[PDB]
């Protein structure tokens, strides 16, 4: 039963002791003696070693070594030796350190991604960015859904498209560009525009729908109603001008749905104002939303960490430093998924 | 003279009264009478109108109209009509308008700017393409590394058939395909010592995402303070996306301002030298996106970059954003 120090752990001289690890799992250990001991025991696991083989080379008392071993193990700084049983030349090897760092076997996450099927409903700015992440991360099957054609104004956010692509179907060029990046996956396209609730029946079953299409105004309400009735997982992502939005991620029976937590003259005026609405699109906002959405899809399917947007619609601001989550937990009294 | 309603304005009935605006400027107006008066005033500007003309068009008293007009005007829900002006960058125009800038003037500032991309990996790929398609006039790409198959997970400009080619080379080609209106430049360089930074050209700003050695950004900091050179750092610490600081000579603190045993150190240095980040495209892309937002804003001058005086971290396994103060230090070791 070998263990090996993760390649993603770093330690630093800091404060009265030091830091162990990098990122979300970073620990500040205030006691210098303990921290120095943690370093000494980590060093013993640089090569793949059983507990007792590493202990043999440690110059500290067994009880101190044992405590440090446990610390390292619980945070996945040391990982089973087999979790490093893949070639450095594997195209997905960088994601592997990421999987390892959450205590998962990267070969098993990869196999889950390989066998998954994802629907990209909406192939604009969000769909462009989500689809390449999912494609190059090894999701086995991607189905691109969109009826629109590429324009010159798309080139701002829609990173797969070029000047030369103007006039072609979006789904056509994305497929071309996805397969140029990862030819070991399968990519299909459906030419569909969702005019009515009934149109959603032409969208295929999948592990998850990535929904970024936002026309008409109640498209999401149709998608949610449909997915509740079809028992189909979906995630929403987009933006409200300068705020990046992703979530909720809907899982049948395991999470709340979109609807759970929800003068004629002026009424005419509101409607006209809203009819003329066009979002202040901004690539960085689009990209943040799409990045975090894809992370939640990879985690939903990989199963190695909890998706952020379970039971939540998450907003990330671009002009102030702010995240806010909006409660979208299950309501027993919901008219869509309820009693 | 003339004022027009922004297309990015959204309006909903909510609770007591309603909401005016979408996104960061979204405002709850409790007073329903004031809420209705706002929409009555806004409605007269859907089609461009002068102050006085809209007053005679609205069915509300001159005092209520002045209040609602100022409300819309200060929040940039209504803008000067000339700002309204199909275009390549027409999409970004609503963004600049929403912050009370003339898009044409912002667009011009971008057209006249030079950006250095110091590091053409994951962060470089994504930063450079946002900048190119937003219309930064000159982009200088700097890297001495070749494309590998393992790059394709997050280095979005690169395909399988590009493996073995130079990064600067392929980024340039792909940038030019997406925006032919700009000029792209490459330099084959790797920063081996602090003294190699003199070979980096003068720009409006440096995007620093190079991450070898550990002390690269420390070198970059000291040089940029010396060269009077604006720079912004961006990257990640495993699962945490990082951007900032944005160093502006004479305005902000530098990277080293707030500074935010034989047997042991030998083992530390051996462990640390084996380090490899747990890279993850989503984390790459957030850092790069928010960094690119700060560059556009710094150069476009229409909003304050978020990372002035701050190193910002966005968590990926938690809903969390945290900021470290990098304000000016008089007793700093590099500047001050
Ligand atoms: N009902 C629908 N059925 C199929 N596709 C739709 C759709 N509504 C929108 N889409 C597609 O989904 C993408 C996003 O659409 P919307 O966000 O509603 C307006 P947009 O600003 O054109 O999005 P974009 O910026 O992502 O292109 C577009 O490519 C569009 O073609
Ligand atoms: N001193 C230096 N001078 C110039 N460029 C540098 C540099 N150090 C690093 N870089 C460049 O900055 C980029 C950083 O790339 P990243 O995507 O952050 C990690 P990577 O090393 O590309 O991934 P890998 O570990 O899978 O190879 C690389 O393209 C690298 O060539
Ligand atoms: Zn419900
Ligand atoms: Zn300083």
């Amino acid at each position: 039963m070998d263990y090996i120090l993760g390649r993603y752990v770093k330690i630093a001289r800091y404060g009265s002791g030091g830091l162990v690890g990098g990122g979300g799992k970073e620990q500040y250990v205030e006691n210098l003696v303990l921290w120095e001991n943690i370093i000494k025991t980590a060093y013993c696991f640089i090569t793949p070693s059983s507990y007792t083989a590493a202990l043999e080379t440690a110059n500290i008392p067994e009880k101190d070594f044992s405590n440090c071993f446990r610390f390292l193990k619980e945070n996945f700084f040391i990982i089973p030796g087999e979790y490093n049983n893949s070639t450095e030349n594997n195209r997905y090897s960088r994601n592997f350190l990421h999987y390892q760092s959450y205590g998962a076997n990267p070969v098993l996450v990869q196999d889950k991604l390989k066998n998954a099927k994802v629907v990209i409903l909406g192939c604009g700015g969000i769909g462009n960015h989500v689809s390449v992440i999912l494609a190059t991360s090894g999701i086995g099957e991607i189905i691109l859904i969109d009826n629109d054609q590429i324009e010159n104004t798309n080139l701002t956010r829609q990173v797969l498209f070029s000047e030369d692509d103007v006039g072609k179907n979006k789904t056509e060029v994305i497929k071309r560009e996805l397969l140029k990046r990862n030819s070991e996956i399968s990519v299909s396209e459906i030419a569909l525009n969702i005019n009515d609730y009934t149109d959603l029946h032409k969208v295929p079953e999948a592990d998850i729908w990535v929904v970024s299409a936002d026309h008409p105004f109640n498209l999401i309400n149709w998608v949610n109603k449909y997915c509740v009735r079809a028992n189909q997982p979906y995630i929403n992502a987009g933006y409200v001008n300068d705020i990046a939005v992703f979530g909720p991620l809907y899982v049948p029976g395991k999470t709340g749905c979109y609807e759970c937590q929800k003068k004629e003259n002026i009424d005419h005026k509101i409607k006209l104002i809203n009819s003329r609405f066009k979002p202040a699109t901004f690539a960085p906002v689009n990209n943040v939303a799409a990045a975090l959405c894809a992370a939640d899809v990879i985690k939903f399917i990989g199963k190695y960490s909890e998706p952020l947007s379970l039971n939540k619609r998450i907003g990330i601001w671009s002009d102030e430093i702010k995240i806010h989550s909006q409660n979208m937990g299950r309501s027993p009294v919901c008219s869509v998924c309820g009693n």
